[PDB]
């Protein structure tokens, strides 16, 4: 797939608003993910034990990780499709060390779209959501292909 420059503009316009508070958007997205699909939380030896949303909000460790994740995703989106290099180390660790199925990447995509919708309704109308969905589908397809090359394709 290939996004047009107008679609990347819609994606990087909302992302510029997310960057005003990377730690708060990280926390909202990871919590939405763990709450909606609790099986994803098991993948984290570090956070598994958290029982409620209040516990999740108070974890400084979970908030730091959410900044790591959003920074890595932000550097991929700013490449506008030319992300081959950034994707390599990400795909290798998530397919070999953490073992994350493609279906869990769909679950966090949904979580990102839910939080942008709530926090940025003015900059995330239908056309901008369609461009963000296209940018994440592109990311998942390129990661799926690398998984296969690495021997996991999950
Ligand atoms: C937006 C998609 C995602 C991005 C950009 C991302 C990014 C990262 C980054 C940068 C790290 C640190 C370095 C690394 O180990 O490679 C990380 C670690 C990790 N990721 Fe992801 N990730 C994504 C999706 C997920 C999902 C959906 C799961 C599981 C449901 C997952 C599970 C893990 C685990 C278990 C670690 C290790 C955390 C720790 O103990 O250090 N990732 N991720």
């Amino acid at each position: 797939m290939v996004l047009s420059e107008g679609e990347w503009q819609l994606v990087l316009h909302v992302w510029a608003k997310v960057e005003a508070d990377v730690a708060g958007h990280g926390q909202d997205i990871l919590i939405r993910l763990f709450k909606s699909h609790p099986e994803t939380l098991e993948k984290f030896d570090r956070f598994k034990h958290l029982k409620t949303e209040a516990e999740m909000k108070a974890s400084e460790d979970l908030k730091k990780h959410g900044v790591t994740v959003l920074t890595a995703l932000g550097a991929i989106l700013k490449k506008k499709g030319h992300h081959e290099a950034e994707l390599k180390p990400l795909a290798q660790s998530h397919a070999t060390k953490h073992k994350i199925p493609i279906k869990y990447l769909e679950f966090i995509s949904e979580a990102i779209i839910h939080v942008l919708h709530s926090r940025h309704p003015g900059n995330f109308g239908a056309d901008a959501q369609g461009a963000m969905n296209k940018a994440l589908e592109l990311f998942r397809k390129d990661i799926a292909a690398k998984y296969k090359e690495l021997g996991y394709q999950g």
